[PDB]
């Protein structure tokens, strides 16, 4: 309820799997423009985490890769859609893309209509990025798109369980489909959540390729109190409650939506701290 008002949330990063740690890293890197953030081995686990993105994750959205030791392969699923780059010249960009011997998909060009200008790439792992051309963007990483079965069912969730707000909605009968922006400040400024409806579509898989996306609060038990009441209501279920991790002691909570789509709230004071342990110790 009124919770939301008085939080300070915040978008943090989109967790998903690859087979090959450097491989995605140079990628990600030398095709689209990104820095390799921080890195995190973790051999007791048998995984290694590498975060990328445009700007420094306390003040950016970040990709998150997870390598799991031997893994070299993932499903990605059918409801999984794309991350979007906003970048001031696509066509440099696409081509940028080829010539280090990256993928495109969808050449650039205007979209349906047009007019604004995109293209899509597609990753080593299969992860579909699409290149958005927007003059001055200050947060290039700038959208997660996921297919839902219910669009207002889904509006409704990440209002009331998260304190998103729907920025925009557009529904394009001619093609069957609607989607909505979802997000904590103005779509041309943040990264926000795209959900898809496709007409007649209610279910897709959700893979084993995307994990979740993180998003800060000032009090994880707080916004837990509030998803679990959105889930009576509208769907999806608590699975970790909120607390304490070993060790680390970062506060998390996790759910799943009323689609299956997995979210972990992150204490905003515990993020910082585990950022300021890599970089500054
Ligand atoms: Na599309
Ligand atoms: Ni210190």
């Amino acid at each position: 309820v009124d919770w939301h008002k008085h939080d300070s949330k915040r978008m943090l990063h989109a967790v998903y799997r690859v087979g090959d740690l450097d491989r995605t890293i140079k990628y990600y890197t030398e095709c689209f423009g990104m820095k390799l953030l921080r890195k995190r081995d973790v051999p007791d686990e048998k995984y290694t985490n590498a975060f990328l993105g445009f700007g420094p994750e306390n003040t950016n959205f970040a990709v998150e890769l997870t390598y799991n030791y031997g893994v070299d392969k993932y499903d990605i699923g059918t409801g999984f859609g794309h991350f979007a780059i906003a970048n001031d010249d696509v066509y440099k960009l696409a081509e940028n893309i080829k010539s280090k011997g990256g993928k495109i998909t969808r050449e650039p060009g205007p979209v349906k209509g047009g007019s604004t200008v995109i293209a899509f790439a597609q990753d080593p792992d299969g992860y579909m990025f699409e290149l958005i051309q927007r003059a001055d963007t200050p947060e290039p990483l700038c959208q997660v798109m996921l297919r839902v079965g219910d669009l207002e069912r889904s509006i409704k969730f990440y209002e009331k369980a998260l304190g998103m707000k729907l920025l925009r909605k557009k529904d394009v009968p001619d093609y069957k489909y609607t989607i909505a922006m979802l997000g904590y400040a103005d779509e041309d400024k943040t990264t926000v959540l795209e959900l898809t409806y496709n007409y007649g579509v209610t279910e897709y898989s959700k893979g084993n390729a995307y994990a979740q996306v993180a998003i800060g609060t000032n009090d994880v038990y707080k916004s837990a109190e509030a998803v679990d009441l959105a889930t009576k209501e509208l769907g999806g279920k608590i699975l970790r409650q909120p607390g304490p991790l070993p060790g680390i002691n970062t506060k998390i909570a996790s759910f799943v939506d009323p689609d299956g789509w997995k979210v972990v709230l992150v204490d905003n004071t515990d993020f910082l701290k585990e950022l300021h342990l890599e970089h500054h110790h």
